[PDB]
C-alpha cells in the first residue's frame, strides 16, 4: 500500500510512530547524547538506536481458527554509537555493516547458521 | 580498497570475522532458534544479531594528522527477532526498517534527533 | 551562512530549536501565562524565558589550529515576567532594557564591569 | 522623556542605576570572572547579567481608584556566560539571541506561545 | 472577527488552545488509545473529549459591572469512544448525535426539555 | 435507510429514544436547570447532556459470528452547562465547539492526536 506511517509520542530523546491501519506495527527512534574520553580529548558520542515492532498474524491453513487471532510480536533492532566527532568512521563502519547484514538476511531469517557468507570492509558500490 | 574480511572464530551458535589488516574492526552473527508459543500454536521463533565493532582513530574534519593515536570505540548492532513460519513479514519489515533507518541516518550519525523525516510501511 | 535553525521539540510550555549543523547550539522558549495579584485586581502574568545554549569551540585571537577540540559551553539567557495588561510598559521596558544591554555588552563580553555607560529610559 | 538614568550602587562586582523620577525603574549589572577548564586549557568565564526592574502600576478604566495605587513588579533579565578567551563566539551567540528574541517578543509579551516564529543561526544584517 | 485560536499547550495526549484576547475561553482535545476486548477480539478503542471551556459575563441592565466581578463559567464538552477499527460506525453515529443534537439545540440552551423533537438514525 | 428513532422513556427530565430496527442504539436527553450564583448575581443554570449510545459489531473477515457474540459498546456524549440569561455566548461557544470538532474528527476517530488542526473563535 505504501502509506507512510504517522507521528504518535514525541519526546526529545525519542520519536514514536504508528502505521495508522495497523497500530501494531510501531517505529522508534532513540537518540542519546553525551561525552566521552576518546584518547588524548573529549568528544561526544551519540547512541542511536532504531526499533520497529509488529505483531503479525500465525496462520496455519488447516489449524488456525480465524476467528480466534493468533498473533506473534517481530522485532528489528539497530543500536549505532559512536562519536558525532568522528561521524565518517561511524558511516563508513554503517555501510559495510548494512551490506553484511544484507549477505546474511537470506540465511538468517530462515534460522540458518550463514556458515557460507563471508564479509567486508570498505565495500564498494 | 574492500578487502574482504577473513573468518577467526567459530563456536556454539556464533561466527566472528575480523579486518586481516587491523584486528580492531570485527564482525559477529549470533543466531538462537528456539519454540515461541503465539495463540494456541508454537513456531520456530529465530533471534539473528549482527554486531559489528570498531576501533578507529578519531578524524577531525578540519583537521590531519598522522601523529595522533587517539581512539573510540564504535559499534552497529541489529537484532533481528521473528518466527521463520512468518519470514516473510519479517522480511517486509526489514525492508521498512532499513529504508526508515536510511531516511534517518544523516541526522542520527550528526547527533540530531531527525524531527524532519516521514517513515513509510511497505516501501516501493 | 545565516542557516536558520530547525524544530526539534515541543512538549508543554517549551519549544526547542536546534541548528542544524552542529547539535550544540540550540534555542528554547519557555513560558508561563497565570493570575498575578496586584494590589485588589488581579492580572493575566507571562513568564517568557529565552534560553540560547552553544556549545562552542574556543578560538583565541592569536592562535589558527583546526586541530584543537577545545571545547567550552556558552548560554544567554533572558527573562521576562510582567501582566499581559501593561505589556505597553513591558515592551518599554524591553526597549530600554536591549539598547541599555547594548551600551554594555562590549565591555561585559570582555570582563570588564561597564564602569563609563549611561543607562537611559524611553530611548528615542 | 529620554532622560538618562543617574548611579546609585557601585560595588566593584555589581553596578545600580535608577530613574531619578520613579524609584521603582531599577538597572543593575552584575559580572562575575572565575577560570574554568575548556579542554585542555583553562579560560577565564566572565557571566555577566542584566537585570531591569520596573514597577508599573496596574489600571483598569472603570475598576482601579486612582487614590490607592495598585502597582506591578515587572522585570527583564538576561544572562551572559561565557569565557573572555572566546567573546568573539560569545557575541556571535549574543547577536543571534538578540535577533531571535526580537521574532518571539510580539507573541510573548502578549501571553502567546510564539508556535510560528523561526529561528536562526549567523544572522546576517 | 473569526479570529482564529493560537496553541498553549501540547503533551502528546492533550491539545490546549487558547482565545489570544481572552484567555477565558480555552478549547482542548484529549486522546487516549488502548486495546479493548469485544467478545472474543480485541480491538484498540480510543476515547477523544473535546472541552471548550468560557467564562462569560453576567449582562445586567443599569448595573456597570465594573470590575467584572457578575462572572459565569460555560461549558461544551464531548466524547467519544469506540474503536479505530469500528470508526465507520463511530463517525455514522457521530453524524446522528451531530444532527439531532442540532434538533435540541435551541430548547435545551433555553432550560426546556425538548419534548417535542424526533430525533433520526441515519440522516441523509 | 434514515427511519427515524421512536420514543421509549420521558421523564420530565430525560426522555430516551431507541432505534425501531436495532434495541441497542438509544439517544438520551437530560437536562438539569438551577440557580447559580456569578459574582453577586444569581441566574438560572442549565446543564443539558446529549447520549447516544450503540452496541457496533466487531467484523472479522473470515469469522461468521453466528450468535454476534464480538460486541462492542461506542458512545458519544456532549454536555453544555451555562446560563439561560448568556445563552448567547452558550450558543457561539457551541458554534465554535461544533467547527472544532469538525476539524479533529477525522483524526480523533482513527485514534491519532490531531496535533495538526488549528482551532477558531467565531467561525463565520
Amino acid at each position: 500500500a505504501q502509506h507512510n506511517m504517522r507521528l504518535q509520542l514525541t519526546s526529545g530523546t525519542s520519536l514514536t510512530w504508528v502505521d495508522p491501519n495497523d497500530f501494531r506495527s510501531t517505529f522508534r527512534i532513540n537518540l542519546n547524547v553525551n561525552q566521552k574520553v576518546a584518547g588524548a580529548v573529549s568528544v561526544y558520542n551519540a547512541r542511536s538506536e532504531v526499533i520497529t515492532n509488529r505483531a503479525p498474524l500465525v496462520v496455519i491453513e488447516g489449524c488456525t481458527d480465524a476467528c480466534s487471532v493468533n498473533r506473534e510480536n517481530i522485532s528489528i533492532r539497530t543500536t549505532i554509537s559512536g562519536s558525532v566527532e568522528n561521524k565518517a568512521a561511524v558511516l563508513a563502519a554503517l555501510l559495510d555493516h548494512l551490506h553484511n547484514l544484507g549477505l546474511a538476511r537470506d540465511d538468517l531469517v530462515a534460522g540458518l547458521l550463514p556458515t557460507t557468507i563471508q564479509p567486508v570492509v570498505e565495500y564498494t558500490g
